[PDB]
């Protein structure tokens, strides 16, 4: 009578840890959701074939409203697994599902998996220099989210990098690209005019982390805003003050303009 | 002709990803480093047994000074693997190694794995709320470093959580405990008197992230500074103002006192 939260990783079914795989193979019932992120290199079949079980995919509503009615009941008499993209507790609200499990008298365990939050290390930017993170959300009707713009400003003033999770509407199969995120940011800059995000701002794009050939690009907005970074998922990063070696990496590995090697201390 | 940077995960030999294990097994040579961190829930022998390859351990100097004379030469005519605890490229000096690979005409690919950076999500604290990260270092001789205290100050001041890595002496296999870290911080608070870290400060301790039975504890320094958090390694987090959902998780899951539901929200 246990519930396992198991991350599947960044790109394909093999990004799962061996610990999670062996545990998943021996669970009675296996559930999962694919609305918190996109694993571009795999399919449900591949996942099912890898763990040797049929997986019941749950919708956001099934989880947020009926987790305790669909999943927990079974966990009271069996060993149940709940699979998610990346790490199950990073930039999701799944952590609260553990409280529900507790209230239903169900023991829960977390099996971590590679996450985009730590994968940013592949950009060459020192991971400890990242500040507050934010999400660039799609404007809805007359509602135009902008708080993520202030997060960048706040981190930039402190010389810290800003990681920007990009929006996702799984049901509409919509995955915000770094380009769309750059366009939204420019529109917010146009209205707020804080000199936070312009055509001359240096940004970094990481696409399909987890795959062997992710797209890692660094450069000025004016040049990257119309560039093709490949299929989603994407994340956008606005670096703060760069260390010489961060700039060297961005140039040598992310194809940034050599001139960023010239750091303004 | 190929060098693989492969993460070993958080705690034991099963924390590597299925993808990382397959690739490691197919490599001609396998190197590893255990100076940036250790795999406390396993041994070199168990890791070597799992991969079925002999693992040549490299020291900090081997890597930082001679990576190109020890690892890259073999990577020119074979498939080589470089294993590191956690997620590759997280340790600040590792990203530069890919530049060294490029300069040597060696292709490199990164195979991610869980990192404490994302695994701390198990504390219930929202990831986007973490600010700049830092390391608590042991004072030595006439050197009393305190920047990690200022980091906590700048983060907390902006409502952000501060992730604190604790000092480690890999070669001597000696870890700084959360208890020791708190003592130092109270000591630093006594000299700077900035009202950042006191007996009433709320803190979270995460130990053995990755294992199925990690220690997640939250409470005030006055009650935790002498509590036994078990075997290392320990991770210390000084949360900023909490969101009610975070506080509820720390209470129900991390045994935090209900007092935080009114005092720290
Ligand atoms: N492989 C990947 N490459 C690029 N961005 C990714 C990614 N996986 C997730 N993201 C980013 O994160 C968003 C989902 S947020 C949920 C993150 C997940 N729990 C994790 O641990 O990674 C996506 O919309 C995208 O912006
Ligand atoms: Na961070």
């Amino acid at each position: 009578m246990v519930l396992y939260f198991i991350g599947l990783g960044l790109y394909d079914e093999r990004d799962i840890t061996c610990k999670g795989l062996e545990i998943a193979k021996k669970c009675d019932y296996v559930f999962a959701e694919f609305y918190t992120s996109l694993m571009a290199g795999t399919t449900l079949g591949r996942i099912q074939k890898l763990i040797g079980k049929e997986i019941r995919v749950l919708s956001r509503e099934d989880v947020e409203l009926n987790f305790e009615n669909i999943v927990l009941p079974l966990a009271k008499e069996n060993d149940v697994a709940f699979l998610t993209p990346g790490d199950p507790l990073v930039a999701t609200t799944h952590a609260e599902l553990r409280i529900r499990a507790k209230r239903a008298g169900v023991e829960s365990y977390v099996i971590h998996a590679p996450s985009i939050y730590s994968a940013v290390g592949i950009t060459g930017l020192h991971i400890y220099k990242f500040g507050k993170s934010a999400t660039v959300a799609y404007p809805e009707g007359n509602w135009f989210p902008t708080s993520y713009y202030d997060v960048i400003k706040e981190n930039a003033e402190r010389g810290l990098h800003t990681l920007l999770f990009l929006d996702i509407k799984a049901e509409k199969r919509m995955y915000m690209t770094a380009n769309e995120a750059m366009e939204l940011l420019l529109k917010v800059e146009d209205m707020k005019k804080g000199g936070v995000f312009t055509d001359d701002t240096l940004v970094v794009v990481l696409a399909r982390a987890g795959s062997l050939n992710p797209t890692i690009r660094a450069g000025y907005v004016k040049d990257l805003i119309r560039e093709d970074f490949g299929d989603p998922p994407h994340i956008l990063i606005v670096p703060g003050k760069l260390h010489i070696v961060e700039a060297e990496y961005l140039v040598e590995i992310a194809g940034a303009p050599r001139e960023i090697l010239r750091v303004n201390v």
